[PDB]
């Protein structure tokens, strides 16, 4: 059942998620038309694939102010988390350039 | 300020109105271009005008299972809903289309 309040709901989710999703767009790998009209499917995938990798990652890595500096102090971590995701470390590697580039713009 | 975690989060959040988003994509009276590249400043302007024709609408509307039919049965709301927004009669009819639009494919969803 979708309520009209239901409806209005989603719009202030969807507007919450604008400014963050214009920033993700702004990013290389990620893809220039990021959650836009027709794109939606394919932004969910490449999300879903960087989650799987964080999804590897421990509390220290996933708290840390800076958790790009974890990784580059202990270089052993990116190849736990690429085995732990079954993923390769370039792709681990470049989640962490993709991280530290949005963490500079917010 | 803002670590890995807090990414994971946002992703989580954009994995949940992502459907949604693709649903509004798929209906029209949206005008051209509806979120589309450069077009998402002026995409979230118009669902906070909806949002501020919804804000004219009363619990009873707003909750009902079926919000377009409360107006169907009886007119004269739909123009309060119209005078409290600073909108016309049209544009409530408009918004309540949509609805049913969005409606519709949200169970087909």
């Amino acid at each position: 059942q979708f309520t009209l309040r239901d409806m209005y709901e989603q719009f202030q989710n969807i507007m919450k998620m604008g400014p963050f999703s214009q920033i993700l767009g702004m990013i290389p790998g990620f893809g220039t038309d990021f959650m836009s009209k027709g794109n939606e499917q394919e932004s969910m995938a490449r999300l879903k694939k960087l989650m799987t990798i964080m999804d590897s990652m421990n509390d220290q890595e996933l708290d840390s102010t800076d958790g790009a500096k974890v990784f580059s102090k202990q270089p052993g971590r990116i190849q736990r988390v690429a085995r732990g995701s079954g993923v390769s470390t370039r792709d681990v590697q470049e989640l962490l350039t993709q991280y530290t580039k949005f963490a500079q713009m917010v």
